[PDB]
C-alpha cells in the first residue's frame, strides 16, 4: 500500500482504491493502473517534472529504499492478477529490484521529487505508474 499526497491530491494504485476513493474521485484510467481522489488536508509531496532514469524506491516488504536505473514510461505486457487479466500497460516503468504483492503504492523518486509509484512485479523486477506527464497535479 501507498499513496502521493500533492496540494489536494490522492494518487493511489486504481486496484487499490478504497469506497472514499471512488465516492471523491477526480481522475482514473485502468491502462495505467492510476486513480486520484480529493482531499481536504494538504499534502506535502513534489512531482518530478525531468526525463531521469535514475532514482530510489520504497520496498515495504524490506522496509528498505534502494537505489535503481530505470526505462522510460512504454506500453509493456503484463500477466493476469486477481485485479486485471493479461493485458498492456500504458506509461510503465522496469527496473532490476525487489517487489512483492502488497508492494504497490511505494514511492520513486529522484533529484527533482516523485517519479511514480510501483505497480508490478515478479522474477526480480519492479514496474513503476509515473506520473510526470500529469501537469494538472500541481494546481487546481
Ligand atoms: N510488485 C507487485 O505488485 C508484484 C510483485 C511480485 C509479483 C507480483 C506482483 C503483483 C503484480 O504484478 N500485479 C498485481 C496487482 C496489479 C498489477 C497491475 N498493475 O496490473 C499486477
Ligand atoms: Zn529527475
Amino acid at each position: 500500500s501507498g499513496a502521493i499526497y500533492v496540494g489536494n491530491y490522492r494518487v493511489v494504485n486504481r486496484h487499490l482504491a478504497t469506497h472514499n476513493d471512488w465516492a471523491n474521485l477526480v481522475w482514473e484510467d485502468s491502462s495505467r493502473d492510476l486513480l486520484v481522489s480529493s482531499t481536504t488536508a494538504q499534502g506535502c509531496d513534489t512531482i518530478a517534472r525531468c526525463d531521469c532514469q535514475t532514482g530510489v524506491y520504497y520496498c515495504s516488504s524490506r522496509r528498505k529504499h534502494y537505489p535503481v536505473s530505470f526505462s522510460k514510461p512504454s506500453l509493456i505486457f503484463v500477466e493476469a492478477s486477481e485485479y486485471y487479466p493479461a493485458r498492456y500497460q500504458s506509461h510503465l516503468m522496469l527496473a532490476v529490484g525487489h517487489s512483492e504483492p502488497g508492494d504497490c503504492g511505494g514511492i520513486l523518486r529522484c533529484q527533482h521529487g516523485v517519479v511514480g509509484i510501483v505497480s508490478t512485479g515478479g522474477n526480480g523486477l519492479v514496474g513503476f505508474a509515473d506520473v510526470r506527464d500529469l501537469l494538472w497535479l500541481d494546481e487546481e
